[PDB]
């Protein structure tokens, strides 16, 4: 229910039931809501059965309408203008700017959670994105870059069964550089992927590559990418203090047309 006055919880079912009620369209997919019904009979008998619960939290009201501040919220989602989609690795975000609001929905399980928040810079986004992470210090090591599809076609090939010696061998991996590399390329691994995007006359615009945070025994690593002329982009691994992910995601979202938040 009410978390104060500017955060509210509330089941995956509820959160779809309120989008419903308000018009207010549909979740990004980067959520996964599951629809709780498939036709009218369904909504209007899920709608009955949840009605006393969602007034019971104070969320709607005996009489059907729904708290002000989490209609717009839900709205400000289902319709941003400007956005990051994250994907925690069931623990999914989104940061959803629409006029001059900033609402960041947390999906974990059968939760969602909806918090209004003040964002005038870059740094105050930096615990939202890492919310769901491991709480790593960052860690220390040069900087080193190799080629995104060769990053991205290395992991794939352990998901094929491929032996990590062999792969990060010729991948050029420095002995010194193993058991930080090795890290990455492991499960235990927590790690967020963040890609933006943003609405410009019915075309949805994402950014093609993304930036990643990822926890792993030896600290927060960042992984951001440039692109080069050939058309190819190149990933950089970098500590993942809260400087450099500020300016990552910053550059991220400056890629895009209407340029940067910040």
């Amino acid at each position: 229910g009410h978390m104060g006055p500017n955060a509210v919880e509330l089941t995956t079912d509820q959160a779809w039931c309120l989008a419903d009620v308000l018009g207010a369209g549909s979740y990004p997919w980067v959520l996964a809501i599951t629809p709780p019904y498939s036709d009218h009979s369904q909504r209007s008998a899920f709608l009955a059965a949840q009605s006393a619960e969602l007034t019971r939290m104070g969320v709607v009201n005996s009489a059907g309408a729904v708290d002000p501040r989490v209609a717009q919220w839900i709205t400000t989602v289902c319709r941003a203008t400007q956005w990051l989609d994250l994907r925690f690795v069931l623990l999914r975000g989104m940061v959803a700017r629409r006029s001059e609001e900033t609402v960041v929905a947390l999906r974990n399980a059968q939760l969602v959670t909806f918090t209004a928040m003040d964002i005038g810079h870059q740094h105050a986004l930096v615990p939202v994105l890492t919310a769901g992470l491991s709480g790593r210090k960052p860690a220390r090591f040069d900087d080193f870059a190799l080629p995104a599809a060769a990053g991205a076609r290395a992991d794939e090939q352990i998901r094929n069964g491929a032996p990590l010696a062999e792969v990060l061998e010729f991948l050029g991996v420095p002995p010194s550089a193993r058991p930080l590399v090795e890290s990455v390329f492991d499960g235990r691994r927590t790690y967020v992927e963040i890609v933006a995007g943003e609405h410009r006359d019915g075309h949805r615009v994402t950014t093609e590559v993304g930036v990643s945070i990822i926890d792993t025994p030896h600290g927060r690593i960042l992984v951001h990418p440039t692109k080069a002329f050939d058309g190819e982009w190149i990933s950089t691994f970098t500590p993942g203090s809260a400087d450099a992910i500020a300016m990552a995601v910053e550059r991220l979202t400056a890629s895009l047309p209407s340029g940067s938040w910040f």
